[PDB]
């Protein structure tokens, strides 16, 4: 599991269960091509997007689907979405942990990387 | 203006000075057409972005270069970029306030957004 | 003013208005000694806590009463109040602003210090 | 395992290793009284610090020690430590995970709590 994506709800104080994430990752065309997806567990986690074969080098965007989050919870939030965007894999392999701290009209996100 | 950004810098406890910021809006053919650009002053300020006039209802989307910044203080970042990606609505006069706050593996963004 | 206090509200996208502030400098006996207090403005503001004169170097606590702000809001807050410890240096001319962003669950404290 | 303390490092990308953090639990005197204490682990987490039987209702701080932390990187940061302060277990007991995103100038901190 070289990718984990992390969401959590700083207004409940609880993990941001079934939040939807889309991964994409830039072509040769300057395109952002689908690369995976999923939705937040029980504990705000998202395993299994990919397997160390296929996370290969590249630019990863990382597509946070907080409004329709905020939406089902009765809030009219400030962003569309929450955006991750960085290199991987550009020194070899790393496992890498995507977090974000979910509240109406902010986020704080952060990674973890660990080889 | 209607639209200001700040960005600030956690390593240093300052303004975030001179780091580039791309503000696009969404377009009918679902792609980002570029609306908006500057520089952050010395205070970490970018003002002047837009008008009332032109700053109309519609999915914006700020881009703030982050990399670029850590990059010149000799810092190894993780993000590419810090994206914001909002709806601006016409709910009474409003005017938005997009802030950053940067760290290497980290940022918190959010909006202020007053009558 | 070298002290300025800034809090803002991320559930409502504002800044977080009438926060109770309190200022403590340590004391010889290791005690927290009241240095001073106020109330944020309409722009989530708090100025005129002291002077160049009475801010000498020492260390410093800002107590933000988040409990009491939430309470006024009708949500369920997690902290008594928000912390900020800090030593104050004569490293040349310089003013600090504290500054926070407030949740429910959570909150995210940063300090600007300018010449 | 009712409390847990994680602390994460902004600047490395990295779970923040060795890092002091000292609870304290207030009085019936309204001082504060030492509860527990430890250092984080590989994993930036501090597991073990009580049981459910000693974790009774009461105000608790997390005191934990940002600045020792920092000055062993060679970074003299802002603060002091960082402070949270909190009423736990007040509707029956509950479990906490305390957590910090680390940076010089600045931390964001929240609590994911469960039941």
């Amino acid at each position: 599991c070289p990718l984990m994506v992390k969401v959590l709800d700083a207004v409940r104080g609880s993990p941001a269960i079934n939040v939807a994430v889309h991964v994409f990752r830039k072509a040769a065309d300057d395109t952002w091509e689908p690369f995976a997806s999923g939705k937040t567990s029980e504990s705000g986690e998202l395993h299994g997007l990919t397997t160390e074969e296929e996370f290969v080098e590249g630019i990863y965007k990382v597509e946070i689907d907080t409004k329709s989050y905020w939406k089902a919870l009765g809030i009219s939030p400030f962003h569309e979405h929450a955006e991750v965007v960085f290199t991987a894999n550009d020194s070899g392999p790393r496992r890498y942990t995507i977090a974000a701290l979910l509240s109406p009209y902010s986020y704080s996100t952060w990674a973890v990387v660990t080889n």
